[PDB]
């Protein structure tokens, strides 16, 4: 039927920017970079960015424009047999939506805690803080720390994150009592998401100019502060300098490549839908490439701020930069609050920073949720619309997503969240989907043939850059990284201290496999449903419907 077209050009640019700019740049990139030793992460991240990321991200926009369909139905138009890619993308979003909304929930909890005379993370006087708590300034003092032994003393910010916000249990094995305070916060984030999606994204556009700007503005203040903070240079040096030994290890490549696919929201089908709304004759090539620069740029800039603060923390604590914070999702929630403590009028700034996180994440969440809803409706549009069931489907998806979300808001919730984050919507699942989409477009549809289509749409022939990426560079990268993970296998660990139970690792592979399995399974299912000689069936299916 009718397809919505973004007004002018801004309605599209802002929406895509909201899509790929969010907690992936702020929360995820620093955490992955920290766990993978600074620059050692950057070389894979950049090789993937201009080799696989930027091309595939544009690819999704192009197919959206040309097909004029949602991410699932789009694949049937291009290559009917491989419609598995569209289904795989949906499973991947659903899992992402569940975990992504919990990062936002922690921020909501933080915002509520931000409203008090003394910031909670500032001192060890608080009840949650254990006997092993010492203020960073006290640690800096030689008399308090160097003179007097204090085994395993932890920064109050770390204790507050670990023992108040998370109530970390010893392990995933014991989930512990569901934390009511966090669950209520999770409900609040979900309620905002459901209601905003109910009313649609039209309301957001009128004020977007300010809402998009506020995060960039707040990030800039944090950036200025960290560099001003003493010890900033060591943090920047750790960030920038690349360790060649780590490059040899497979883990870094997988985390970096997937971060590119997670940050740009490639293979989550979200980008394809945005492209579909965009008009046929639009120079998306110019816009998407410019937009991409922003995503990587903001990730790189947010990185400088996080690392400079870590350098400051390292100075005062006396610990090495590698060990000063959690090597995990907690890093954004540990480093940045410390910066706020140092800022003048810290209470005022803390509220600002958490609001930024909420705005950045919620905008991304709305797009992902909207994309999931639209693709699912696309499968049976007539059936859903006539009924009031479509009107409730959004509620149904949110309610289920909240209920599965509960597992991550328990005391042992972080362990489940880390399992989800590495295994689902990151890991090999994104790599598998990426290879498959590139393989189909480049080899079956014809990359050179697509170029003819793109050239008509954007008004000029695209540079050979993309064609060689979809054909050879993205496939080789994705297959090779997957091959390493199988060849040299290290099970995931939390903060380098928690060996995961065999069952949990298996459960995680079940999260990754279900999405990965979709594409082969649908290939098999399609072939079976079609009738005729197998060669004839393959040929009929391969040709675009
Ligand atoms: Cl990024």
């Amino acid at each position: 039927p009718q397809r919505e077209k973004w007004s002018s050009k801004i309605d599209f640019v802002l929406s895509v920017a909201g899509g790929f700019v969010g907690l992936g740049n702020v929360w995820r990139f620093p955490y992955l970079c920290y766990k993978n030793g600074g620059g050692a992460f950057l070389i894979p991240y950049f090789i993937f960015l201009f080799g696989s990321g930027l091309p595939v991200f544009f690819l999704e926009i192009i197919i959206g424009q040309y097909t004029s369909e949602g991410g699932i139905t789009c694949w049937e138009k291009i290559c009917p047999l491989f419609s598995g890619i569209g289904y795989a993308s949906v499973v991947i979003v659903s899992l992402l939506n569940v975990y992504y909304i919990v990062i936002l929930a922690w921020a909501t909890y933080y915002l509520f805690q931000s409203f008090q005379k003394e910031l909670p993370w500032a001192h060890c006087n608080h009840s949650w803080n254990t006997p092993h708590c010492m203020e960073d300034t006290m640690r800096k003092n030689k008399s308090v720390w160097i003179t007097i032994s204090s085994t395993n003393f932890t920064s109050p910010v770390i204790e507050f994150w670990e023992r108040n916000v998370l109530s970390l249990s010893p392990g995933i094995d014991h989930p512990g009592s569901l934390k009511w305070d966090l669950a209520l916060c999770l409900l609040l984030v979900w309620l905002v998401c459901f209601f905003c999606i109910w009313k649609g994204v039209r309301s957001t556009g009128k004020v977007v100019y300010f809402t998009a700007t506020f995060p960039f503005a707040m990030l800039l203040v944090l950036l200025v502060r960290g560099l001003t903070l003493p010890g900033a240079g060591a943090g920047i040096k750790f960030y920038l300098y690349p360790d060649i030994t780590r490059l040899e290890d497979p883990q870094v490549w997988i985390d970096a490549g997937t971060q590119i696919f997670f940050s740009y929201a490639i293979c989550l089908g979200a980008m394809t839908s945005l492209g579909s709304y965009n008009k046929y004759k639009y120079n998306s090539y110019r816009d998407c490439m410019l937009l991409g620069c922003l995503n990587s740029g903001t990730s790189f800039v947010s990185g400088f701020a996080i690392f400079s603060i870590l350098g400051f923390m390292a100075q005062e604590q006396g610990v090495d930069i590698a060990d000063v914070a959690e090597s995990g999702p907690g890093l954004a929630f540990i480093a940045y609050p410390k910066a706020v403590t140092m800022m003048p009028l810290p209470t005022f700034w803390s509220i600002l920073f958490f609001i930024m996180l909420l705005l950045l994440g919620l905008d991304s969440q709305f797009v992902e949720v909207e994309g999931q809803i639209t693709s699912l409706v696309d499968l049976y549009p007539s059936f859903l619309r006539k009924g009031y069931r479509r009107e409730i489907f959004i509620a149904f998806v949110c309610s289920i997503s909240y209920l599965l979300g509960l597992t991550m808001v328990t005391e042992g919730g972080m362990y489940v969240f880390q399992l989800f984050d590495y295994y689902a919507a990151s890991g090999v699942c994104l790599l598998w989907v990426a290879f498959f989409e590139c393989f189909v477009i480049a080899w079956i549809y014809g990359g050179d043939n697509l170029y003819d289509g793109i050239e008509d749409m954007i008004g000029y022939r695209p540079g050979p850059w993309m064609k060689y990426s979809w054909a050879v560079i993205t496939p080789v990268l994705c297959v090779g990284c997957f091959i390493f993970s199988l060849v040299k296998y290290v099970p995931l660990t939390y903060n380098k201290t928690y060996v995961y139970p065999n069952w949990a690792i298996g459960l995680g592979w079940s999260l990754a496999l279900s999405s990965m399995l979709c594409v082969p399974l649908v290939i098999v299912i399609r072939l079976c449903q079609t009738e005729g000689p197998f060669l004839v069936r393959v040929k009929y299916l391969l040709t675009p419907r």
